[PDB]
């Protein structure tokens, strides 16, 4: 399969969310910056980074 964009562990179709071009665990698809649970339209991804609109509005 693939490997988590967060974990060093493997991602399978079991809990694969493909964001941008990387497979993330459904358990790891939430904000990398804080920890807020993101939804399809609420996640802000830029280049290779994915965060909530709060941390996105923090960094950017
Ligand atoms: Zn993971
Ligand atoms: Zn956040």
């Amino acid at each position: 399969g693939a490997k988590c964009g967060a974990c060093e562990k493997t991602v399978y179709h079991a809990e694969e969310i493909q964001c941008n071009g990387r497979s993330f665990h459904k358990t790891c698809f939430h904000c990398m910056a804080c920890r807020k649970a993101l939804d399809s339209t609420t996640v802000a991804a830029h280049e290779s980074e994915i965060y909530c609109k709060v941390c996105y509005g923090r960094r950017y």
